[PDB]
């Protein structure tokens, strides 16, 4: 329904401005490992994981190197909390590495 309308502004350039902000706490769901379909719990899939990584990347490139809730937090706090999520992230990286080498 977006494509047919030329423009519409109800309260990819408007992806983050129009949508409601997401807090840092949501990324805790990353602890569940991904399950791919073709190669073969609720099994967090590829596309939602891409969505999470997209939002986290758009947070980081704004903070470290619009947003309201993210910018009223300490930079040291943000770095520490991102570090906190390092160990369930490298497992995803290793798993997709094995996906591609497969």
């Amino acid at each position: 329904y977006l494509a047919v309308t030329p423009d519409y502004v109800p309260p990819l350039h408007n992806s983050h401005a129009f949508f409601r902000e997401l807090d840092i706490e949501v990324f805790s769901i990353l602890h569940c490992g991904l399950v791919t379909k073709f190669i073969l719990v609720v099994q967090l899939g590829p596309p939602e994981l891409l969505f999470l990584l997209e939002d986290l990347s758009q947070k980081l490139e704004s903070m470290l190197t619009g947003f309201s809730h993210l910018q009223q937090r300490s930079a040291q706090e943000i770095v520490h909390c991102v570090f906190q999520l390092l160990t369930p992230m490298c497992n995803h990286l290793e798993n997709i590495h094995n996906y591609f080498q497969c």
